[PDB]
This record gives structure tokens, sequence and C-alpha cells, in this order.
């Protein structure tokens, strides 16, 4: 039995109107806090927006569920700075996110700003050009843009989303206390062969892309030593199943239901169960400069079965590890 | 407008039952012969199955179409070398299958057979151990089978089917006489990227699984360079819609209905066009020992539309290239 600080999601995407309404409850339910993304359509780009997003996200959470989203803006090359650091001074925005669709160098006041208020900047780090290959665009991010980036800005907070490359895990283990990272649990569970060997498996697509067997090593190894900037995003990012399994899935998966007993089986995995607490509860409230929660939960050995879907206003949605058997159940 | 000697399809799965019935008349309208894959299930392990597979093909093809099956024999470690020499000597088996399922090691008195009577041996190059990352498997095939294979039977032709690498294209390019390849529209005409960047793409996905770009651009080199050992083969490998948008999309490109059409425009594109009618008329026929056809088409400049799907007595075809314009029509 494993009883650990309540956990808190660094990394997650609710979307909005009635697809907000279905997946809250799953997060609500097991986390104290989450980072929610701002990448709507159109973004959450404004307080006000913001203000009204962390409303809808309230008005959908359960009765009895202690849970308290954690707002972002997404960066545009149009965001005044005084929004974001007006935003960041109300409690309105914990964070800001960074996508390739931004570029670095159409920001730097904004960037500069919250480097001078504490404001940590959160990463998708890719290069998106037609001309790289998907499998390296993660490694090119980190010479191209990520490192001249922190030399420029040495005060600036930055966690490096989603990371899945060896690339990436040596450069945050090698970096200094202003660099965190999170990992999903499909980055740890997985590598492109998952993905791809006896059928092509949509449900296992997501961005970063999986990557090849050395990745998935580094991220389980640095996971598994202790080293406290690296916590849990689950990146959960949901889609309907007529989006995942068509000519043309969505990247991501729906899996706040399942992340935190798969987060559990691979420390249990990697003889390293003594940091998964930290991991899910510690390492984030450290690096954002918020409290420990304080209720608990335990995680019970305890085959559960995963719903082959999920009900949606129309069409279904189709959980990570959909139909298959699970090690763990949330007490 | 490109007037050709009539194709042929040096790799071709025509499946059995009513989808049978339903893809041949896509092939048997267009090539004067095709090289019919063995992997039913179960598979044609001997002359009998051949036999009445080749019937059942032939029942299925429409009036005025000249079409001959030729077809081959799925190696087993079972089979009897008096089987196969029988088979190849009453012309039923042109040529046989080496699937990895079937290991060298355990089949060498067949394969000694097939060396002294002259009769082609057909390889999907894959080595496909689960500790070997997908997009290495055709490369290992290479030095750990391949090699030793050709060093052991020196008279032995081989085509490596469905060839996908640099690796195998330099391979080939660089082997002798004894040594041939096919290559199919799709790892011509894509890379990974185009499976994996913006969605995953199921109708893309087929084995050997698209390559990065620089494999891409050397396979389009070897064709463009006139090298004559590469040939027609689609690798045409049918499956229905629910089977390949669904959470495990089975590997194959329908692609008989435009495969022609496709190989033109790469030709044309590598400013290759001399080069197109041996490819597709002449350099396979030759490796094989058999004429050249002397019935013509002609490819005209003529935007097409792809059909969305065809149907299956039960669900639908959903064809390479579905939905989408292609430039070329068969007249
Ligand atoms: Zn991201
Ligand atoms: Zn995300
Ligand atoms: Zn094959
Ligand atoms: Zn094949």
């Amino acid at each position: 039995v494993l009883k650990i600080r309540r956990p808190d999601d660094w990394h997650l995407h609710l979307r909005d109107g009635d697809m907000l309404k279905t997946v809250v409850p799953y997060t609500s339910e097991i986390y104290g806090r989450a980072i929610v993304m701002p990448n709507l359509a159109p973004p959450v780009t404004t307080v006000e927006a913001a203000v009204a997003y962390r409303q809808r996200i309230l008005d959908a959470v359960p009765a009895g569920h202690d849970f308290t989203p954690l707002m972002t803006c997404y960066l545009t090359d149009s965001l005044d700075p005084n929004e974001l650091e007006r935003g960041f001074n109300e409690g309105v925005f914990t964070a800001a996110k960074l996508y390739p669709a931004t570029s670095v160098d159409a920001i730097m006041p904004v960037l500069e700003r919250m480097e001078k208020i504490g404001m940590p900047l959160l990463v998708h780090g890719e290069v998106t050009h037609a001309d790289i290959d998907i499998f390296d665009r993660e490694a090119r991010f980190i010479e191209s843009v990520m490192e001249p980036l922190r030399q420029r800005l040495t005060a600036l907070k930055v966690v490096f989303e989603h990371i899945t490359t060896k690339d990436a895990a040596d450069y945050v283990r090698d970096g200094n206390e202003r660099l965190a990272a999170t990992i999903t649990p499909q980055h740890l569970m997985f590598n492109r062969n998952h993905m791809l060997v006896g059928g092509v498996r949509p449900h296992l697509y997501c961005l970063p892309i999986l990557k090849r067997n050395i990745h998935q090593q580094a991220l389980r190894e640095l996971v598994a030593s202790g080293f406290n900037r690296v916590f849990l995003g689950t990146d959960s990012a949901p889609h309907a199943r007529h989006r995942k399994e068509s000519s043309c899935g969505c990247a991501g998966c729906f899996n706040a239901p399942t992340a935190l007993g798969s987060y559990a089986t691979v420390f249990e995995e990697m003889n390293a169960l003594q940091h998964f607490e930290a991991f899910c509860s510690v390492n984030g409230p450290q690096f954002y400069g918020l409290p420990v929660n304080d209720t608990f939960i335990e995680l019970v050995r305890e085959e559960q079965q995963v719903a082959e879907s999920i009900a949606l206003t129309d069409d279904t949605l189709v959980p990570f590890l959909a139909g298959e058997t699970v090690r763990w159940s949330v007490k």
C-alpha cells in the first residue's frame, strides 16, 4: 500500500464546453491542483479570459472535490507585458506557456517581465519546421532556442514540459535550480516500438512523439534517481474517438484517469518507490514556490479495469489504456 | 502523354474469399502479370493450394482482362524441396517467399534446391526481435541474414522486396546480377514525417515502416538513376477500414488503384521519365527470365479523384490516397 500526500498535475489540458464538463472530474477527484494549459480555440491570452475559463472549470468541479486550477497564459506576439504581470500579481496566471507557433525573438519584453517578477515559463520545446525529422525536433529546440534563451535571461525559471529524450534529460539533469521538467506516464512506460510494432496505436500517439528505447530509459533513470526538478505532469490531452481513430488521428493521450497508477508502476519497476511521493506531490510545489498539500491518498495494489470508452454529448472518449487492466487503485 | 508497355506488379497481396473478389479487378485491369504473395491464412505452402488459389484468382478476373497471376510458395520448415521444385518445373510457383517467421538456418535444403533450379527467392528483409527498434530492423537484416545467405548460396537469385532504406539501396546498387529489389510507391512518395507530423496517418502505415527522409531520397535516386535491377512492386496490401482506423491499425496500403500514376509522378519529379517504362515493364521480366508484355497502355495528364472508400460484403476498403486528387489517368 502506498500512502502519499495528495498529488498535483503540473501539466493538463481541460479543453472547454462539454468536454471540459466530462474530463474535469477525473482530475479533481485525485489532484489538489493542476497547471491548466491555455491552448483553447481561441487561446487564453488575457486575464479576463483566464478568469472566465477558471470559473468554467470550477463550475464543472464536483461537490466535495478540493481542486484548484492554476491558470496559464498563452504567449502571443500581441500580449502586453503589463497584462501578464497583472494576472500574475492577482493570482490569475501561475505561469505562461510558450508553444512553437510563437517565436521567442518576438516576445522579449514579455519574457523579460516574467524574469523580473519571477513568473515561470513553461516550454513545449520543439522546432516544427517541415524539414526537421519529427524525432529530432526536441533535440533541435535545445540548441537553437532553449540554451540561447536561458543564456539571455539567466534569472528566468523554465519548465521544459513533457521531455521525451536523453538530450533533454541530460540538459535538465545538468542545468541549474532555475530549470525543471515534467514527464508524462506514457514517455516512461513506452517507446516508439509500442506505438508502431504489430500495428499502429493512435492512442499512444502524442506530442512530443514517443522516441527510441534509449530515450525512454534515460527518462526512467532520471525519475528513479531522486533528481528533484522533475515532477508529475500528465499532459492529459483528450480528443473524441472519431478524432483519434481516423485517417488523421490527433496527438494526445487522455490519461487523467490512469496516470497516477501508471507512475506508481514505473517507480516500482525501477526499485525507486522512495522517490514516488516527491515526484507526485513535493518537487512541483517546491519549484513553483507553493505549499505541499496536506491531505493524503493511498494507492492499493488492486487490479482495476479501464473503461473501453467514456461518453460525450456525441461519439466517445477513449481513455489511455482503454479496456486494459491496471495495477493500482486510488483509495 | 506517357505510352508504356503494359506493366507488371512484382509484389502484390490479393487476399482471398470476398476481398480477393473485390481487389483483383484493380490489378487485372492494368497489369499483365503479378507476383502474388502467399501469406494467406493459412499460407500457400503446397502446389495444390497454389493451383487452387490461382484458379480462385482467375475466377475473379473480369472478362477481357489479360492477366496472369504468378504464384509464390510461403517457405516453412516443413516444406519438402521436392514439392517446391515440382511446382517450379510445372509452372505453378514462379518464386518462393521468405518471411521473418521462417528461419534461413531451418530451410537450407529448400534454399539449396532453389539455387540449383534457378528459382528466385523473394525476401521480406527484417529482423523482428522485440529488442530491435522498428526503424533499424531492415538494416539489421542485411548484415545478420542477407549477406551470410548470399555468401553461402552464391548462385541464388534474390529479390529484396519493398526496400525502404539507403542501407538496402546501397546494398542492392552495389551487389551483383543475382540481386534485385522492388520499391513501392509510398516509400518513394513519403517519409516518416508524412505518417506522423500533424496527425497519425494509418493509411501510410505499412511494413517496412516509412523511414527518415534521407532514406526516401536514396530510394528516389536509385530509381531515377536507371539502375535496372529495381522494378515495380506495389506491395498492395488491403485491409478493411475497421482494421486500418482502429486502436491497433493493420500494416499495409491498398495502393493497386493508384500506384502506377504515383510512380509516374515520382519519375517526373526526378527528371527521369526516360527510365519510367523500364521500371514498370522491362527490368522485372529481365530479372525473372520472362518476356516483356507486347500490349501498351498510356498515362495521360488528367486530374483524377480517388474513391473515399470501396465497398466490401461488410464495412469498407479505404484506398491509398482516398479522397485525394491524383495527376495521371490510365488510358
Ligand atoms: Zn506540449
Ligand atoms: Zn500539453
Ligand atoms: Zn513484406
Ligand atoms: Zn508484401
